[PDB]
């Protein structure tokens, strides 16, 4: 299978590092050099994850008319769903009046790649002809605006792609997916439980152990990437563009170097949207497609890390639609 | 693919209809006549969904030692996860030292059947050799005890199965999955948003339009069931046991007659465990297997309906390990 259509969306309201210097013990430099982020988008007051998801699919439809035709499944990779139930995928299914099964997938930042793999399996096993895989997050709704550490890191967003059968030679070539819950204390936000299996208590706000998360991303992003490229039957030199989770520029930087890569073969936008979690990669792919950095026939590598701990990577030969 | 192993668990504490009379404007008679529920189990104060899942997996290991061997993925179908992240499936993955990817699946009551189908897909598509598919729910943590119309309908519990390759002639023969998000206002529980897309304001706790969820239930149950049976290339007469979601004995009895089935062919445990959502079917299945009601080669029908609105059904030829 492969990606037949793509679209993405970011809320209209922008928030500059300046906006953060206006009320928090932090500078634009602290931010620009520690994370690489300059601005990020924030969802309107009454704009939630489902809305970001709806808007991302509308964009998909503007760019690819009639693309939802044949779609039998909607998977929304998110970690900030509107409700425990109904799931956000069911809301998306309704909005576009699809005859399809639907569910939300929670697996941290790597949720979208996880959804692509799941979509692939569904299409390949014949349970669905096409699958609408959405990556959508409204982190501004669970973020502690006062917490210096978090506040400047996350941005809101939505992305989507339709996965389906593609021409001989194109599509997904490999997937590397993994998890390690012993590192559950390193990144989290409770919901129904007040503590984790190891005993690490949870508070009513987003918590992150950046130092370890950094150590993780760097090593994981690298192993996974090579494993995927390798599992795909290629080599780094065969990859037209690497598209990593947009969490931190240093991390992306650090991971590129570790791979002998020029910034031209790496997608970046964390500077303009911050960490949009699951929407990160689809937001980036969209810009690359539109700039022509990604074209039918290219080998693209996707890789992500996040809460769980979870990590994933994929190699997709673009196009074949 | 087929089911290689099965396990389930319900917390120790019992809550009788009398325990509800001891503090609520209700009677045992109203409860039993309206739903069939006589008892339900409640998780301990220090026992959450993850814990119910561990216990279910522990039961499965006790029945099938060495069943996690070859498990490449963990999927936890639930609507009451310990946290938005880490996902519960990762906690399960770590607890049993599995080398696998993991994620929580949110699709209301049908979540477990949804998980079986995704699992079947991962196996057939070659992304996983075996998958641990869990259905666990700690509804007691989000229930409004002072609400006579909901507080008596649910129970806590967990269930689990390992999905993998089974000998020819066994395994899943069909899956029927669906969603209608326009039924969002009919059953919900907010998480990040205070309103549903159609504008339905959400109260702080769980709301449920009982009349609608009933009509819909008996309706979809039969249609989905008949479709699944036909899709599997069989007729109702070929089914050894019908295992419907355990929400209401009336709905169950209603659906039962609609298909012209004697009770001996329906698995029922709603009267002792109440509605346990995603854990409902694995629990009923475990008991059926132990009571000798289901054996290798029998064709079993699974069907569920719930929040979304969501609905699922599957036909599985038991055994084949």
């Amino acid at each position: 299978s492969g990606i037949l259509a793509l679209g993405a969306y970011v809320p209209e309201r922008v928030m500059t590092n300046a906006d953060f210097e206006a009320y928090l013990d932090t500078s634009d430099e602290w931010i620009v050099t520690r994370t690489g982020i300059k601005e990020r988008r924030v969802a309107a007051e009454d704009e939630y994850t489902s809305d970001l998801a709806f808007k991302a699919v509308e964009d998909l439809l503007r760019r690819h008319p009639g693309a939802l035709e044949g779609v039998d499944a909607v998977i929304v990779a998110t970690n900030t769903p509107d409700a425990l139930f109904p799931d956000t995928a069911a809301l998306v299914q309704a909005r576009f009046g699809l005859k399809a099964f639907a569910y939300d997938l929670l697996a941290g930042c790597p949720g979208w790649i996880y959804a692509l793999a799941q979509a692939h399996a569904l299409v390949e096993a014949g349970l669905a002809q096409k699958v609408l895989a959405v990556g959508a997050e409204a982190l501004s709704k669970i973020i502690d605006w006062n917490d210096r550490a978090t506040a400047v890191l996350f941005g809101d967003g939505g992305g989507a792609a339709v996965v389906g059968k593609v021409r001989e030679g194109y599509g997904f070539r490999s997937f590397v997916l993994g998890a390690d819950g012993t590192g559950a204390k390193e990144l989290y936000h409770a919901c129904v439980a007040p503590r984790l299996p190891d005993g690490t208590s949870m508070k009513n706000r987003l918590y992150m152990n950046g130092r370890e998360v950094f150590k993780f991303a760097v090593r994981v992003m690298n192993t996974a990437t090579l494993e995927a490229i390798e599992k795909a039957g290629l080599t780094p030199e065969d990859i037209r563009l690497f598209v990593p989770h947009q969490a931190n520029l240093r991390i992306i930087d650090a991971a590129r170097e570790r791979l002998g890569l020029p910034w031209e073969r790496v997608a970046v936008n964390v500077d303009r949207y911050g960490n949009t979690s699951t929407a990160s990669i689809p937001l980036a792919l969209k810009e690359a497609v539109d700039a022509g950095r990604i074209r039918e026939g290219d080998h693209v590598l996707l890789v992500s890390f996040g809460a769980g701990l979870t990590w994933a990577a994929a190699v997709l030969t673009w196009g074949g639609a």
